[PDB]
């Protein structure tokens, strides 16, 4: 389970959707996270090297603190092509949040490629009372085109050896803070790997520690 003292992640999945017919829609998920055990640690200091990026860094982020904030999740990622993708396939990212108290939320995602940010996403989400808490959703938010050719890229390659040595230099940092205040709520560094399972996508989750 991913949550600090101000905020869960309940869940997270990036996928693709075809429109086989009117009617009939086909998902892929390359990664899901769904839904408390005790996490393994992982000092920080250990993915600095992986992370190596200056501004809205992980060691600066890390340093401002509060340090049950920050997650590493290693993916596995399902890059089988199991569904036809035709010419509208829809490539998204949906993620849910939950926390005891009313709050803005803003929800930053840094994609990195060879230590260079290439993408930043930031969305606002407000606080809708559910069951005695508050969940913050991000519906279907569209991957932008660097990801979707990043994808195929990878898809493209003959070896899944060579899709490793890529995802080696392929990160995601995910920074959540309250708008108002700006303090961090969740943290969640993001390293990849392909799937290799006959059981699809997998993931670890660490607690990251100094
Ligand atoms: O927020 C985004 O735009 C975004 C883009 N791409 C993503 C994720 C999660 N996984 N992946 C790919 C890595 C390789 C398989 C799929 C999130």
């Amino acid at each position: 389970t991913i949550a600090s003292s101000r905020l869960r992640l309940l869940e997270y999945s990036a996928f693709m959707e075809v429109q086989r017919d009117p009617d009939t829609y086909s998902k892929h998920l390359f990664v899901h996270i769904g839904q408390d055990p005790p996490l393994e640690a992982v000092d920080v200091r250990q993915i600095y090297d992986k992370f190596p990026e200056k501004k809205g860094g992980l060691k600066e982020l890390y340093e401002k603190g509060p340090p049950n904030a920050f997650f590493l999740v290693k993916f596995w990622a399902d890059l089988n092509s199991t569904i036809q993708e035709g010419p509208g396939a829809f490539y998204g990212v949906s993620s849910q949040y939950s926390s005891a108290d009313s709050m803005t939320i803003s929800v930053s995602t840094k994609v990195c490629s060879f230590g260079k940010q290439v993408v930043e996403k930031v969305e606002t989400e407000y606080a809708r009372l559910e069951n005695g808490r508050f969940v913050y959703r991000i519906h279907r938010s569209p991957m932008c085109e660097y990801m979707i050719n990043f994808i195929h890229k990878l898809k493209h390659l003959p070896e899944k050896y060579m899709m490793n040595s890529v995802l080696e230099n392929f990160t995601i940092l995910q920074v959540v803070t309250s708008r108002d205040s700006q303090e961090t709520l969740l943290v969640i560094a993001f390293v990849f790997e392909v799937s290799t399972s006959e059981h699809g996508a997998q993931h670890h989750v660490y607690k990251l520690v100094k």
